[PDB]
């Protein structure tokens, strides 16, 4: 409908990522009931970054678009949400490029946004706490911060 403009830069999302994207990452449109593709929810994961705590897990997200898509960003939701200073209980992550009032531009591509996530996992944005729990244990205890995330990445470790 409207949501043509939407869908049309979906689609080129879409084409673009299955000719070339990072190593370990997936992103993928969802099936609507009807074994038809649903351009407005995907199905992502971001794999740990090697040589970080993160590094061996397989972070599992979903990315939501709104029917104005580009001009706003998607909704970026990890499942199930992941320990970190800057992803919210719900899930949801907090980073200024996921932000239309912020650094959204129309321009930044899926590949973009997940490299901009994967980048996050492990320089945490001490400025914008999304969460208490994660946030505390950064700041007061590093090192009890980096073995929870060693279980954490151990936890979703694809098979």
């Amino acid at each position: 409908n409207m949501s043509g403009i939407a869908l049309s830069r979906l689609a080129q999302e879409r084409k673009a990522w299955r000719k070339d994207h990072p190593f370990g990452f997936v992103a993928v449109p969802t099936k609507n009931p009807d074994g038809t593709m649903n351009l407005m929810n995907w199905e992502c994961a971001i794999p740990g970054k090697k040589g970080t705590p993160w590094e061996g897990g397989l972070f599992k997200l979903r990315m939501l678009f709104k029917d104005d898509y580009p001009s706003s960003p998607p909704k970026c939701k990890f499942e199930p949400p992941l320990f970190h200073p800057n992803v919210y209980p719900s899930g949801t992550v907090c980073l200024s490029i996921l932000e239309e009032d912020k650094d959204w531009r129309p321009a930044i591509t899926i590949k973009q946004i997940l490299l901009g996530i994967q980048e996050l996992l492990n320089e945490p944005n001490i400025q914008d706490p999304a969460q208490a729990e994660a946030y505390t244990i950064y700041c007061q205890n590093r090192v009890e911060y980096e073995k929870r995330v060693r279980a954490q990445a151990k936890k979703f470790a694809p098979s």
